[PDB]
């Protein structure tokens, strides 16, 4: 068809960005997350208890209020890299934007404080394929594309620097207003995961990483870049970054002084300058100032691999393509 | 007709949106807000005392200079929320998206420094019904509609968010289908002379904790938030345990992004702000006091009393001003 629906995100803190969607009807309105890392949509039911603190302060699923809804049922645990979260699985019809689909989606029951207690938005949107879905539901996305509808097989996703706009999804398509110069893309690995090789991290001029070719997850739903916990010892060696407790420190003032991170992919550079992946609060010589790279160890089958996150996608407005299952990439206005 | 013709706005930090317009031969520019919730034009002018410091920080108009001005003289007094303005009437040739009009306007000589000093802007197209207008003089839009060349009957507004981007735009004539996405919901007014309409309810969290069985809403472009009553903003801030500085309610920065939606009933669809949507954002810190763009205000019988959706409720709803059909329609900007 010819349509492309834009949905506006709020960014907090350069760490969350979400947008609204509408559950129901009349529908009722979620904050959420939309990640290419999964594929299933969920959001706290009604039927949560005030046991977890998480569901008293989060917006709730009530099933008795909606017209459309349809029972289910079935149970499901979701797990993340990050937690988990379980819940059984309902229908009802979704509002994306200005598009509309009939959604099987999980209501969630339990979810611990250790994270959701530090989440500002109320549930996901699995932006992944179905081969990772919990329960074979078909996702959101599959969903849309079948009912013709849009102009093209993609979507994309433009993060901005905390300061305004805090970003955008565009669901058929792009923004030529929010990037720069014509796409790059880079083929999937494989179907059934956002992920492509990669064939090199470069500390400044020299590659120092990932010699050989390794694996990248395009990440939507990760805050900073990670990388095996081996490679991020490596890297922030070179950096001379230091491990504060939880992240990688760096005095302020020093901030400029760090080396440029290049990603090797697809056959050119995707660099990052220290000011993409320091949060430079000051530029005191008296303040520590921290790193938006982590480590992460991803479990097969998945991983080892790279998570490319928000970190990247500030940098490089990003689309993903599935109908040719490629993801490209411009660098982001 | 076949026009269809826009307007470019600047966004002053998301409470002044201003176009531009040309008045006499040769132009005179200004820089003005283009409201809804009132009918005259007015600028300031050579005349005005510089005793008045907002006409020394404003640009004038000298009929001195504009051969195509016809004299009138009439005087008049300008009443809003929030500030008068006194002048008197002239009559000049004026030049907005491309349109020219010969158009009946107050040259204001008295303007105070509050408002006025605080304004990026130097004066007001009032975009409303001559119902509403001073002196009984015809609206600038009607004397469009008399040109016979606009598509439509219709106007529209797109408000965006800034930056460190295209400010907003006035489409006359029709609407810009880039700026909005899904379709229109129209709500037809209660009558014609003024831009409201029905209102049956107001939500907090999930509970229409306000405006149970209704209220009226006046669409008010020249406003920059949304406002309620006294007694329903004294209501509704205390749900938020939102403070009352001297002109505006606050909230702890860091409590911001947890604020609650508040949804806006209306012709039967509901219409929500999220905390996003409603709080200037300006830190996280927990020792720092957030603005909230919501605030009382009592205007009297016969529009008032009412809530007037501002600059806060467009900006996330792009709406249409159909004249047409007496209606008003939203649609979710983009
Ligand atoms: C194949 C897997 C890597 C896929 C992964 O599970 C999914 O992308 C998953 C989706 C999240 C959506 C919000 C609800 C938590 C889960 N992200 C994740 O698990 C990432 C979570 C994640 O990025 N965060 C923030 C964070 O790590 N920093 C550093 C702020 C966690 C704290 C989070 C949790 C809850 C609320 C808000 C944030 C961790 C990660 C893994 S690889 C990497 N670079 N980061
Ligand atoms: C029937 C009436 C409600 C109609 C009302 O008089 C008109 O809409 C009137 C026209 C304005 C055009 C710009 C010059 C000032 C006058 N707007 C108003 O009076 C609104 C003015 C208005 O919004 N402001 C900004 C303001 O209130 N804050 C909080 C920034 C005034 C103080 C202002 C000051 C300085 C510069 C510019 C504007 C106040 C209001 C009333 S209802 C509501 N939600 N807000």
């Amino acid at each position: 068809g010819n349509t492309t629906s834009s949905v506006i995100l709020t960014n907090y803190m350069d760490t969350q960005y979400y947008g609204e969607i509408g559950i129901g009807t009349p529908p009722q309105t979620f904050k959420v997350v939309f990640d290419t890392g999964s594929s299933n949509v969920w959001v706290p039911s009604s039927k949560c208890s005030r046991l977890y603190t998480a569901c008293v302060y989060h917006k709730l699923f009530d099933a008795s209020d909606s017209s459309s809804y349809k029972h289910n049922g079935t149970e499901l645990t979701l797990r993340y890299s990050t937690g988990t979260v379980s819940g059984f699985l309902s229908q009802d019809i979704i509002t994306v934007g200005g598009i509309t689909v009939t959604q099987m989606f999980g209501e969630v029951t339990e979810m611990p404080a250790l994270p959701f207690m530090l989440a500002e938005f109320d549930g996901v949107v699995g932006m992944g394929f179905i081969e990772q879905a919990i329960g074979r539901v078909t996702p959101i996305f599959d969903n849309i594309i079948s009912q013709g509808v849009l102009k093209e097989d993609v979507f994309s996703f433009y993060y901005n620097r905390d300061s305004s706009l805090g970003g955008q999804i565009v669901l058929g398509g792009s923004d030529p207003q929010h990037y720069e110069g014509n796409f790059h893309y880079i083929n999937l690995i494989k179907t059934g995961v956002w992920q492509i090789q990669m064939k090199g991290v470069s500390v400044g001029s020299s590659t120092l990483l990932c010699e050989d070719g390794c694996l990248a997850l395009v990440d939507t739903g990760a805050s900073y870049i990670s990388g095996s916990t081996s490679s991020i010892e490596k890297l922030m060696e070179a950096l001379g970054a230091k491990k504060r407790l939880f992240d990688y420190v760096v005095k302020c003032n020093e901030g400029p002084t760090l080396p440029d991170i290049s990603f090797h992919l697809g056959g050119k550079e995707y660099t990052l300058t220290s000011a993409d992946y320091v949060f430079q609060e000051s530029y005191s010589s008296k303040k520590l100032c921290t790193l938006a790279i982590h480590a992460m160890d991803i479990p097969p089958p998945t991983g080892p691999t790279w998570a490319l996150g928000a970190t990247f996608i500030r940098k490089f407005y990003t689309e993903f393509d599935r109908r040719n299952n490629r993801i490209g990439f411009a660098l982001a206005r």
